[PDB]
């Protein structure tokens, strides 16, 4: 049957119970050893609070907000007898705030992306920079030098976030052993660094292709997708983003630095789910991927980062989102673009309304000797009903991820502010494998040039394939 | 029941039986008397071959070429005992020769497109400009200097190009109306050109929205249309191309113009079906539409066009197409551009295939005191399919117009090549409307300045919304 990893000595308060709230809960149930009274769930849609009087939970419907969040998460993350976890899945709150509540407290934490409270996406008086996935981790990578080590929390795991990153170090160790490097894996930060920059990865692709289709068509002026509409909106609406590349000869007239942080990011300023760029997976073959900002395009970029001696970066890979999501999702970017505006109406695929499909989800590394290498997951629908109940094939690969975080952070209580990159990844990849169906590794020949230039003039960089110059949907 | 308005005595040559073929067929047999032996149809295919030997009409199964067009269809226009009619419905021919070889031996002549032989369309010896709807249609032009009147050959005379060209006329007798500008209606091109100018239309969309969906979703790797998938995907390769109205104040760096001609084009240098603008339709409300060359955006321009008596140009509208296909076209465009080659197989939707929608296609005249207007067909699959067989909402408002083109050029068999600008536009209308379902003119206050500027800087002119700087789309 399925392993118990951890005894949970504590209160477990789940922040949000939307698509991956509902696909995370099982997990946590089947996982883990508590008493079932200590769980809570928090969120404050009656379609949730509904859910959870089915599946027999304790459910406040609360919105967590500026105001309240320190009067009802203390004391409900120190309910006793020992340390609790917050399980933080949800929109419209500040990830750093409670993360920092939580470590205050003694709680554990987790989350899958670095959320604002309500109203920062669309705040009118922000810059560009300020609305920026960057400049969000900035604040989790300060908090993290005001208080090094204390209780965990990790921020940003997810499938992507998260899981990817784990991904990028298992390609990178099969890009050596592929080249008949063999030897002793990288341990420190410095060691990966190295290794990608000596088997010559110019840079990476999250490079995903959701195929995932419903019993009935895309609905006039609803906006569909397989996990939230108002995240992916938020994000997609936020500049596109990338970590940048030191190979890199050429950026966008309206591409923009940081003054400040790591120093590993551009920005555009233009909408990510409004950007197009060339990518590639197994099953899409070459497609166009939307540049939609995401936290690990900057910390997989910041992590595979080696400076010299004086503290200049002299390698860093490119890395940033290609994200193909499922064609009603492509209709439904087309539509609200095109409109200028949100639909009406959104809605997110139940696993009961999907036909077929599979969300395939990997990071495509590029430039080195073998050209291009794609490496994760390809689970399907079916299995994943099979598998795990209550979520779709893109819902799994995230929660599977959160349970991976989970383990990890009980295992290691004591690592302070940890980002996927951070966390063991062999470790967390045992934990989530089970729910990840086929995960492979493919080589491709396929570079951004083939094809090109077809019939009308372009701009592009023929010594070099791999080029943002190439790989950006350009006029 | 069902007019017939005039007999045909020699024969009726049908070059090409794909979807436009197959439904304007039955309303030749419905409206014109004759001996259906008369009936010839020439097409390659054993598709085309099964379908017309289906309903007991003579084929014969040849692809017409620049070698063999002469010898193959000069007996069959000739066979007489009257004055045949070339029904030219084909891809992979060119026009302007058919055309030329129908009035040398005096049959009546009509198509749907200004189509070259097999080569053009990617033959990369030629220059952009030459690829260009602009450059083709000053081939047909040349051709009626050269040989002014004679017999009647109607060029472009589908739903757009042709039945648009009438939807023009009519509103802008709407127009005029509404904004109370007095006068007899024109009778002459000069005419109708001064009244564009006098009522303020700064420019025209023709501004189609399809939601014509099947019974299946969308197969990887196919292109799916509802219409000529070749065709469409040729036209959507061919450079984007707009009538160029004199109240424009800027165009992008990679537009170019004409060093001769009629003077109403530019093009830019990329492929028009990966070329949006922000349009509007009565059912979409604000979308996206591509820029797809098509013979229209300059016919109508160039009608339209009032000079001085040093016969400069000093008013003229901007024209051109602002198509949003069906979504499963929008899809397949997206698959193809995202490829960078065409798909492996392609499918035109039938109407047994089709669960709803319409093909929703009329013109936008902006710039005038009343912002925009658009006025044309609402046509539905479910009234198409009460009304005429074997095609679906897409095709019968093309077979009508080309019906309607047929009538009048027997009842006008001497005014030599003709544009559906030339056409009596009510004769034709009073022959077509029957096919097009609802026919509404409708007002917006939309323009493509709404909600903008947003998030991030654009490039706008906000002294006057419909300026194509603020039209198109940037990547
Ligand atoms: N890293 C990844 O791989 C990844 C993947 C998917 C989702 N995510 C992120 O996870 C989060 C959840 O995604 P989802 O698909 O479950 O979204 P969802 O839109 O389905 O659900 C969000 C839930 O948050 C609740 N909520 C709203 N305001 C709240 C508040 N003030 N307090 C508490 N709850 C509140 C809503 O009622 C809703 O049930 C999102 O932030 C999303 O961006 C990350
Ligand atoms: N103006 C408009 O509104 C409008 C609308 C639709 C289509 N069209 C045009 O009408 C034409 C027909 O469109 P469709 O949807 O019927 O296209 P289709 O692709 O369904 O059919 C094209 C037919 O042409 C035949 N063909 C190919 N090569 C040939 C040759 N050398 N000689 C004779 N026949 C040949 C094919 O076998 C096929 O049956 C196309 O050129 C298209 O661009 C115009």
């Amino acid at each position: 049957d399925w392993p118990v990893y951890h005894r949970i000595d504590g209160p477990i308060v789940m922040i949000g119970f939307g698509s991956i709230g509902r696909g995370t809960l099982p997990l946590i149930e089947r996982h883990f050893a508590f008493d079932r009274s200590k769980l809570v769930v928090i969120d404050p849609s009656d379609e949730a609070r509904k859910l959870a009087e089915a599946r027999g939970v304790r459910f406040i419907q609360q919105a967590v907000t500026r105001d309240n969040y320190r009067e009802l998460l203390v004391p409900l993350l120190t309910a006793g007898p020992g340390q609790g976890f917050c399980v933080n899945l949800s929109v419209d709150t500040s990830s750093l705030d409670i993360m920092e509540l939580a470590r205050e407290n003694g709680a554990l934490y987790i989350d899958t992306v670095v959320e604002p409270w309500l109203g920062f996406y669309f705040d009118p008086d922000l810059k560009p920079e300020a609305r920026s996935n960057y400049a969000l981790r900035e604040t989790v990578l300060a908090a993290r030098r005001n208080k090094p080590g204390g209780t965990t929390a990790v921020s940003c795991c997810g499938a992507n976030p998260g899981m990817v990153s784990w991904f990028v170090k298992q390609a990178l160790v099969n890009l050596a052993a592929d080249l008949g490097v063999t030897g002793e894996e990288p341990t420190t930060r410095e060691e990966w660094a190295r290794l990608a920059m000596d088997l010559g990865v110019k840079g990476i692709h999250i490079a995903e292709r959701d195929t995932q289709r419903a019993s009935f068509p895309k609905p006039f002026d609803v906006f569909v997708n397989t996990w939230s509409v108002e995240g992916f909106v938020s994000e997609g609406l936020q500049p596109a983003e990338l970590g940048w590349g030191t190979f890199e000869r050429w950026m966008p007239d309206n591409a923009r630095g940081h003054d400040s942080g790591c120093g590993a990011g551009i920005y555009l300023l233009q909408p990510g789910a409004n950007t197009r760029v060339r990518s590639w997976t197994p099953t899409a073959m070459a497609q166009y991927g939307f540049l939609v900002t995401h936290n690990e395009s900057i910390s997989i970029a910041d992590f595979l980062t080696v400076r010299d001696a004086a503290g200049q970066a002299v390698y860093r890979p490119t890395c940033h989102y290609a994200y193909h999501p499922c064609n009603d999702a492509v209709l439904s970017l087309h539509e609200m673009f095109g409109s200028g505006k949100r639909q009406s109406d959104w809605r997110i695929l139940d696993e009961t309304e999907i036909v077929d499909g599979i969300d395939e989800l990997g990071v495509l590394l590029y430039g080195h000797g073998k050209n291009a290498y794609w490496y994760g997951s390809q689970l399907s629908i079916e299995e994943t009903r099979r598998i795990a109940p209550d979520q779709n094939a893109t819902g799994l690969q995230v929660s599977s991820a959160v349970l991976a975080g989970m383990v990890w952070a009980l295992e290691n209580p004591n690592a302070g502010i940890v980002e996927a990159d951070d966390l063991d990844f062999r470790r967390c990849l045992e934990v989530q494998t089970p729910y990840l169906g086929p995960v492979v590794g493919v080589y491709t020949d396929w570079t951004p040039l083939a094809g090109r230039p077809g019939l009308f003039p372009e701009d592009i960089d023929t010594s070099d394939p791999w080029q943002f110059r190439n790989v950006l949907v350009r006029d």
